[PDB]
Parts: structure tokens; C-alpha cells; sequence
């Protein structure tokens, strides 16, 4: 098990085939895999941080991987979002956290970081295409522990907006009230969502602008349409294009008839830019000359890493679970594929196949795969079995409260086949299946996780 520092989730194209030769020779499943941190695991590690140190990467700390809005369609605002992702990053760096910590940096109206999981939130509020300041958002975290209603997941609060020049002073802030107000006790209730349910979203917030030295300033509009990467060709500035590739359970080997790993290779040798790991497990091709786009596609394409997949696809996902993580409860990476295709089929059936449904399942209530931010996400309770929560929406905004307790693959689908049937029949124009079971009354919404998560 290593995982990188890898803020925003660019890696070069150097530190590329770095990484993949060591995965394919110093490990025993032979694979990358990227998470939905933006960054990469080895699984079965037989030195890595001299390998790493030496392409100028290095593995982490209770702080995790800083996440970057990707592929903004505002091309021009990654570079300086990507800035501050980094600045907060290094920052943040070597106090000791109760727990863990969770940073991003996002850049409306793509929440494809799924702001609300994290801890500290970063907004980019940009005029004239210039990045001028982030509304501050504290307090997500979707762990939960299984019939335990003290533990929950919550979203994130609005804090305030603040000047860019503000953005360090008031990451450390954050930083430090928690560490000093985490419970002192339990691990269990050391996380910041708990903490701000214990003092009060205004009582934290006084001590951050005290620490800080300043005051926040009203929150500015911001909004966000989607989660979802920007498969395929993207046209980025001046003459540079995106490719972004679909890379299931973000699990890069060579498969028979598909050699996802030596196609990143060989794009990797003649590629001018660089990669961006996306907090879907997908990869960005960033930076194609347009001169070059046919030479990129052509390679990506014979690899099979273009292999066109359903829109539900896409939008789905899991985390790694068994064989590796020592607390996986059921699968998850390794029940993704057919349990989509199943999925697929009940699209299909149902005439929505150009549809989706942000579809995710967690290994555990740990929550890695962020089920709890998702329309229909699926939590491991046992081996084959998990508990179904419904009512999320596309922008991730809203946590699914449980549905059915303990159930099968076989029980799950029987119970989708006829919720999406009723979606695909009474929905109201463009309206999500989340939203959709929230106001045909399938599913009561969860409008204050701390108080009315759990039933
Ligand atoms: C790889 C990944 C899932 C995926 O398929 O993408 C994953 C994998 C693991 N996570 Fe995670 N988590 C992943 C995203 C997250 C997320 C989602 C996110 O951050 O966007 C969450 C939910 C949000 C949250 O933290 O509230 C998450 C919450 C946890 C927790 C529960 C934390 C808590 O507050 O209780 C644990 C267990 C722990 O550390 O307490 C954990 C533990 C683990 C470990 C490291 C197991 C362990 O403790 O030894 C898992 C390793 C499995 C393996 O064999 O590789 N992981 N994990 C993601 C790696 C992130 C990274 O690179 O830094
Ligand atoms: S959610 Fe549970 S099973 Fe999945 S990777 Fe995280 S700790 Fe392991
Ligand atoms: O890697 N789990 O936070
Ligand atoms: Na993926």
C-alpha cells in the first residue's frame, strides 16, 4: 500500500513511467491504480520513496491528497486553482490531527471533487477570467460506523468568502481550532464534522477569522451542474485539447486484448504535457497540441482505453475493497463491472439508457467509494451483502439515507429495476433519479444529517 502527494491530481509524464515501471516489477498485482484523491496505489509492495523523490514525488500526516477541479470549462482557471491546490498542500504540511484532513480546491460549476466528503473547501470565485478569492466551505466526512446513530456523514457548511490573499491564514486556522476543539476521547467523533456539531458552525467559525486576522466576507454565488469528467476530447486554450479517458475502477493493467498500461506508456513517451488523475479514478491527456490529437487518439484507441461505455458507466464507482483493504466488508471494485452490466441492462429496459444515475459502492462504512454523496450508493455490511441508500442528487449535495438494510445483488436489483422503472416513467423533464425518489415520496431526504440521518 503506497499512495502519493500528488495535489490536483497532475503527475508528468516523467514521473508516468516512473510510476509504471516499478508497478509492473516491484509488486505483486502489477497494476496502478488511481484513486478518487487524485492520486495512485501500488497493491502488494515487495526504496519507493527514493524512486518517488527522485521524479520529485513523495509519499506523505493526517493530511490527505489536496483535490483539484480537473477539466474546468473554464480551461484558463485551472492553472491558477492548481496553484493554490499545491500552495495549500505544501502548506499544510509538517501539528498532529485527531484525525484525518480533507482539502480541495473547486472550480464551479464542476463538483467533481465532491466537495462535500472533505473537511476544508476551497470554492474558486474568479472575475474576468482571474481567480480573485474562495468561498470557505468546513465540515464534510462521509464515515459512518454500521448501527452506530453517534457516528454520521455530513456536508459541508458555508463559512464565508475570502480574499486569495487570505487562503493560507485561513487554511491554518481551520487547521488548528479542530486539532485543539477534535474530542480529546473517542477517535470516533475526532473528525471536524463533529467537532462543528459540537461547538456550533458560528462558534468555529469566530475562532477561524480570529485566528486568521481576518473577517469573512459574505458568500458570493457559485453553483455547480455535475460531477462527472469530460470524456473524450475537451478543447482546452490557445490550440490544446483534453482527452480524458474512462478508465474502470481507475485500475490500469494490461488486459488481455486491452493493454490499458502499455498504451499509457507509449502515450506517455510522445506526449507533451502532462496527466491529470481525476477524482473519478479517470485520466486526462492535458495539453494535446491539436497537431497532435490524432497521433494521442490513435494510441489510446487500439489500447482500448477510448472502449465507448454506457453514460451510467461512467458515472459510477466503487472503491478497492478486497483482495487488499483489511476492512473490507463486501466487494466493491471487483463487483462494479457485472453489477453495472446488470445496471445496463435495467437502463436499457427501461428506455434511459442515454441516462445515468451517479451509482456508487463502498467496500465499508468507512465510506471510501463516497456511496453517501451518491444517488444510489451501496455500503458493505458482509460478504454479498449491503445496506441500499437512495435520495443523493447529481451534484452531490445531499446524503442517501438507507433504503434496505443487509440485502443481495439479486434483492438490489429487483428493488432498482422497479424504482428506475418508475424514473423512467413519472420523472419530470431532466429531473435526476435522486430527486426523483426524494419527491415521489420512496425516500424521505436527509435535511440535517446530525439529527435525521438515521431512521
Ligand atoms: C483508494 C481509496 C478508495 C478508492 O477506490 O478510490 C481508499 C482506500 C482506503 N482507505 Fe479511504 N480510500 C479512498 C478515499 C476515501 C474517501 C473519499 C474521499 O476522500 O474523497 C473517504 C470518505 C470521506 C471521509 O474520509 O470522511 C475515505 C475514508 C476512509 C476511512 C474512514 C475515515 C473516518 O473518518 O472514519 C478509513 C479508515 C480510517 O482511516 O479510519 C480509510 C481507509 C482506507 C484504506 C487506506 C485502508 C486502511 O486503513 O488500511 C483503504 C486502502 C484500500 C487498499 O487496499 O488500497 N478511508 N477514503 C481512496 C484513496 C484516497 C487517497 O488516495 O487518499
Ligand atoms: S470503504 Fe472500506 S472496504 Fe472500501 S477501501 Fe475504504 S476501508 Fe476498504
Ligand atoms: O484513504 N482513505 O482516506
Ligand atoms: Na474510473
Amino acid at each position: 500500500l503506497l499512495r502519493c502527494r500528488l495535489p490536483g491530481g497532475v503527475i508528468t509524464t516523467k514521473q508516468w513511467q516512473a510510476i509504471d515501471k516499478f508497478a509492473g516489477e516491484n509488486t505483486i498485482y502489477g497494476s496502478i491504480r488511481l484513486t478518487n484523491r487524485q492520486t495512485f496505489q501500488f497493491h502488494g509492495i515487495l526504496p519507493v520513496h527514493q524512486m518517488l523523490h527522485s521524479v520529485g514525488l513523495d509519499a506523505l500526516d493526517m493530511n490527505r491528497n489536496v483535490l483539484c477541479t480537473s477539466n474546468p470549462y473554464e480551461s484558463q482557471l485551472h492553472a491558477e486553482a492548481y496553484e493554490w491546490a499545491k500552495k495549500i498542500s505544501e502548506h499544510l504540511l509538517p501539528t498532529y490531527l485527531p484525525r484525518k484532513f480533507k482539502t480541495t480546491v473547486v472550480i464551479p460549476p464542476q463538483n467533481d471533487i465532491d466537495l462535500h466528503a472533505n473537511d476544508m473547501n476551497f470554492v474558486a470565485i474568479a472575475e474576468n477570467g482571474k481567480l480573485v478569492g474562495f468561498n470557505l466551505l468546513v465540515g464534510g466526512g462521509l464515515s459512518i460506523e454500521h448501527g452506530n446513530k453517534k457516528t454520521y456523514a455530513r456536508t459541508a457548511s458555508e463559512f464565508g468568502y475570502l480574499p486569495l490573499e487570505h487562503t493560507l491564514a485561513v487554511a491554518e486556522a481551520v487547521v488548528t481550532t479542530q486539532r485543539d476543539w477534535g474530542n480529546r476521547t473517542d477517535r470516533k467523533n475526532a473528525k471536524t464534522k463533529y467537532t462543528l456539531e459540537r461547538v456550533g458552525v458560528e462558534t468555529f467559525k469566530a475562532e477561524v477569522e480570529r485566528r486568521a486576522g481576518i473577517k469573512f466576507e459574505p458568500i458570493r454565488p457559485y453553483e455547480f451542474t455535475g460531477r462527472g469528467d469530460r470524456i473524450g476530447w475537451v478543447k482546452g486554450i490557445d490550440d490544446n485539447w483534453h482527452l480524458t479517458l474512462f478508465i474502470e475502477n481507475g485500475r490500469i493493467l494490461d488486459y488481455p486484448a486491452r493493454p490499458l498500461k502499455t498504451g499509457l506508456l507509449e502515450i506517455a513517451k510522445i506526449h507533451k504535457g502532462d496527466f491529470r488523475i481525476t477524482a473519478n479514478q479517470n485520466l486526462i491527456i492535458a495539453g494535446v497540441p491539436e497537431s497532435e490529437k490524432a497521433k494521442i487518439e490513435k494510441i489510446a484507441k487500439e489500447s482500448g482505453l477510448m472502449n465507448a461505455v454506457t453514460p451510467q458507466r461512467e458515472n459510477s464507482m466503487a472503491c478497492v475493497s478486497f483482495p487488499t483493504c483489511p476492512l473490507a466488508m463486501a466487494e466493491a471494485e471487483r463487483f462494479l463491472p457485472s453489477f453495472i452490466d446488470n445496471i445496463d441492462n435495467l437502463m436499457a429496459k427501461h428506455g434511459v439508457s442515454d441516462e445515468h444515475i451517479v451509482m456508487r459502492v463502498t467496500g465499508c462504512p468507512n465510506g471510501c467509494g463516497r456511496a453517501m454523496l451518491a444517488e444510489v450508493g451501496l455500503v458493505g455490511k458482509a460478504p454479498g451483502r449491503y445496506n441500499l441508500h437512495l435520495g443523493g442528487n447529481r451534484i452531490g449535495t445531499r446524503i442517501p439515507r438507507m433504503y434496505k438494510e443487509n440485502i443481495t445483488e439479486p434483492e438490489i436489483l429487483a428493488s432498482l429495476d422497479e424504482l428506475i422503472g418508475r424514473w423512467a416513467k413519472e420523472r419530470e423533464a431532466g429531473e435526476g433519479f435522486g430527486d426523483f425518489t426524494v419527491r415521489a415520496g420512496i425516500i424521505r431526504p436527509v435535511l440535517d444529517p446530525a439529527r435525521d440521518l438515521w431512521d
